[PDB]
């Protein structure tokens, strides 16, 4: 257990040694008593593990062949109703990933005063960029009008409704005056976290996944499908991290978790469910093979219940999952 | 290139929403509030997108690089006290330097680069900083170093602190929650931050260290650390090229900011960085090690400074030769 002479670096600023970080002084928010620039010693092992797991999931949209997708898209084989599902989903996702990425950088990162959690955030934000690249790649491959697709959240009411809601639940976290060192401020911050991790990534995205992966299972648009499988694998970790972060902040700041905040989070999730159901209905006015709006009523309620449970809230809908295969692809894409 | 099929268009039910489609010619690198920043398309800055694609093609993780030979050498008496000093001081500086760079991308740069393709690159770059930070943790754990001792070096070692303090100063007022780039003064301050982090920190302050560590690698010493630094160098080369492109792009779009006064201030900042970096090299090398002496870094740091100056349209000022020409070899 012995190293040779000179294996330590020597300080010439003696008072500087006090800036070594006390592990137990570290906190997820409002931590100004220790140096946030030093990674060590790691306190939140869960955050570090999410980071390592994400790093092991590198993929690039350009590694996935689109030849069969292009051939199918350009043919007359797809019904207009099938195309409608694909186009609306691309429309929503093309900008939703940028909304998530921008929120990580511009809202979340400043207030998560912890280096190991920030490491994960940097991986997460980069993954959003990869997802955005996916939608560009799909548009270019299929010869879609890229501006029509990317502007969809400004042109289609059911998509705009979801993203206007997102803006509302973002709160004032972007404001130069926003701070998390009041009870009210930290509560607002937690609502932003619920909005992005639980609602946008955990409910809005998972519903899109069923629509697209339903095509994949029918051997239609399998290039898009494979890309969405990779996206789902990432989003599984994003969600797990977000849940851990919310639960960690609650534990360290129990005064924020009032009946009032609890009830508001429940109402926000209810509003998300209604908006996602309305979106599914816009995607499926008549339904397509293997996909009807009524199935999404049950599915969206089901997953909302699962999200509520994970952050210590009671399930409210009690519906069953009409897509058992999603759980099996969820199983295959489970975090280590 | 096939025909657009019937029914393959997304139909609008908000009729005036079409106005929000982004006009290519309206996009700008800074102060762009006339178009929607959330939509990537249409891509204007091809150079930014190219840097993004290049970074994505460079994936690596430190845990993929075996440390067995490095551990054996570190435990042996075949590495001198002086060689250990060079390694430890560099690990000390780099362990927090990448966190500083990444934090600045997120907390200072991203908000004000009002362009989605440039932001795609920034997210890739910030993730690469995280990979580099991981690298230094992994080296510490592999070699059984005191991790708190290494990561706290920038608070404990004067020559390291001097570099990072200068870095805090040149960061300017960009972190002020009310800082804005929509004035000549504001944009000049922002450009000074870009020079500070891309040119000075990533383009000069990393370079004595690269030379020192890669010199060990060329002598077959600590080849595990060496390989990790080779991957870091590959990333850092793209970081620098992006930063130079961004600075030059902002200048082109806002030429009124590039005043003789600003040009002179930037030269003076780079001169101060050179002095600090030479002092850091002197701290690493109180005595010579094979092919490395403190005096060599006077020539080298000045040489690379001249190269950085040229790339952002400023005249070289030192005119020194490069004593480490092998740094320009491809691996």
């Amino acid at each position: 257990g012995l190293v040779p002479r000179g294996s330590h670096m020597q300080a010439d600023i003696l008072d500087g040694k006090q800036k070594r970080v006390n592990l137990n002084s570290k906190r997820l928010v409002n931590c100004n008593q220790v140096d946030v620039n030093q990674l060590v010693p790691i306190k939140y092992k869960w955050a570090w593990e999410h980071y390592l797991n994400g790093c092991a999931n590198n993929w690039l949209p350009t590694e996935i062949p689109m030849g069969k997708d292009i051939e199918l898209w350009k043919s007359d084989r797809l019904s207009e109703d099938e195309r409608r599902v694909i186009l609306l989903n691309l429309g929503f996702f093309s900008t939703a990933e940028s909304l998530v990425g921008n929120n990580i950088v511009l809202a979340i990162f400043k207030h998560v005063t912890n280096p190991e959690a920030r490491q994960y955030l940097l991986r997460q934000a980069f993954e959003e960029a990869v997802h955005t690249h996916t939608f560009l790649y799909i548009c270019e491959s299929l010869g879609l009008d890229e501006k029509e697709i990317f502007n969809a959240y400004n042109e289609r009411a059911a998509i705009k409704a979801k993203d206007d809601f997102q803006m509302e639940i973002t709160g004032k976290v972007l404001d130069p005056n926003f701070r998390t060192d009041s009870v009210e401020g930290l509560q607002e911050f937690v609502k932003n976290l619920v909005g992005y991790y639980i609602i946008m990534e955990g409910i809005f995205f998972y519903s899109g996944f069923v629509m697209i992966l339903s095509f994949h299972r029918q051997n239609k648009m399998i290039g898009i499908g494979e890309q969405y499988q990779y996206i789902l694998r990432d989003e599984t970790i994003h969600l797990n991290f977000g849940i851990d972060l919310i639960n960690g902040i609650k534990e360290e700041n129990p005064e924020i978790w009032t009946p009032e905040l609890q009830q508001e989070i429940v109402e926000l999730i209810k509003r998300a469910v209604d908006l996602e159901i309305e979106y599914a209905q816009d995607c499926l006015p008549r339904g397509i093979l293997g996909l009807r709006a009524s199935m999404f009523i049950d599915y969206v309620q089901h997953i909302a219940d699962r999200r509520l449970e994970r952050i210590g809230l009671k399930p409210i809908y009690h519906t069953k999952n009409p897509f058992p295969w999603m759980s099996e692809t969820i199983d295959l894409n489970k975090e280590k």
